[PDB]
Order: structure tokens, then C-alpha cells, then sequence
């Protein structure tokens, strides 16, 4: 019983990082097309073989962790309403923000982002 | 009336890029401190000008809009709920995030990421 071909191998699980950056979406319906899902980090160790295996410590990588906001009024700080030009290219319809890892944090960013993701599947 | 020595003009704006990267908020308490705010975008020219001048479109810069969440109980896409030693390095306890310029976009990142800021003045 070992990882499938080209994932890496730890603990119990078996990882497999994403050939292209895309939205967070893109990454869940790959990581599921490959019998497997997004990351679920277990903790903070698994997090840094991860980033020490790939040698990409500063990129972002897609995990399995999302929220959804409702429909918001965006305001800049000064109490402005943010313009029709501007609200074309800021964050995404759906509202909602995903978490990836980055450095040794996991942080949250907008859905739309094309970020590399990890895929994981558990042997054990 | 010409902008402070070192800003960028452009249009009715004068622009400073930060030197250091750090959280939003030392972003937003930085550019108190030069008599100017983080950038308030009025289109898209106005930030493509800036990516174009300071030639870094894959960085982020903070920008000045910004929303807070309710604390949340988070889980994982499969439902199982984050452990003690992941929710230590996810977010931030303040449940905010915070927008920054990317590329052409503008996307939301929790505050505590380090990026570069970019502060403006009215010259106008």
C-alpha cells in the first residue's frame, strides 16, 4: 500500500500540488475528480513538510476551508461608496473567501484568486 | 503645488509605495502619519497606472477598504471542525480582511498578511 504514483508520502496521508494556478473552485472539483480533496491540515508540522517538500514557501496554496458573506455594500474607509469601474474588478459575486497556505499561516483570500492547490488523499 | 518629494502624480492624486511590507493596519496608521490615507481607487486606469509605474503586478498592496466577520466557528469542507493547532495560525482573532491591488484586480486577504501599502495625497 503506497501513495499513488508522484504524491508525496506522509504520516498518514498522501499529497499531490496542482500543475496550474486557478480559483479555489477549479480546485476542489480537481482534487474530487482524482478520488481525493483539498488539503485538511491536521497541524502545524504537516503544514511545514508541505511547504519544505515543495520549496515555494512564499506562494499560496488552495485548501479545503471556505466562508460565504452575504451581499455587501462596500465602503472605502473614508465612508465612499466604491464605483461601478472598480466594483467590476473587486473581490467576486459569490462573496465568499477561501483559505490557502502561505508561509507557515493559513490565510483567507478571495475565491476568484489563481492560487495553486493541494490535493490530499489518506492511506491510513 | 507639485507632489511631496519621491510620490508619483498622476491625475489628481500623488502616491507613495511603502518600504516595508507589513499588516494592513501599520499600512493604514503609516500613511496617517504622512497626511494621506491608503489608496482609495477611482477606476481601473488609475490602478493600472500605478502597477505599470511601480512594475511589481503580481505583488499586493494594501488598499484602503476593509470588513470584519463575526466570530465564526470554522470547519473544513468535510465538516470536521479546525483543531487548537491550526486555528493558531488561521486568520486572525480580529476575523477581518482587508483589500488589496493584484495584477488588475482587487482581491481580499485577512489583515494580518505582510504586503506592501500604497498611501495617496490629493493634489486636487
Amino acid at each position: 500500500l503506497e501513495c499513488p504514483q508522484d504524491w508525496l508520502s506522509h504520516r498518514d496521508k498522501c499529497f499531490h500540488v496542482s500543475q496550474v494556478s486557478n480559483t479555489w473552485e477549479e480546485g476542489l472539483v480537481d482534487c474530487d475528480g482524482k478520488g481525493a480533496t483539498l488539503m485538511l491540515i491536521q497541524d502545524q508540522e504537516e503544514l511545514r513538510f508541505l511547504l519544505d517538500s515543495i520549496k515555494e514557501k512564499y506562494n499560496s496554496f488552495w485548501i479545503g476551508l471556505r466562508y460565504t458573506l452575504p451581499d455587501m455594500n462596500w465602503k472605502w474607509i473614508n465612508g465612499s461608496t466604491l464605483n461601478s469601474d472598480v466594483l467590476k474588478i473587486t473581490g467576486d459575486t459569490e462573496n465568499d473567501s477561501c483559505a490557502a497556505i502561505s508561509g507557515d499561516k493559513v490565510t483567507f483570500e478571495s475565491c476568484n484568486s489563481d492560487n495553486r492547490w493541494i490535493c490530499q488523499k489518506e492511506l491510513y
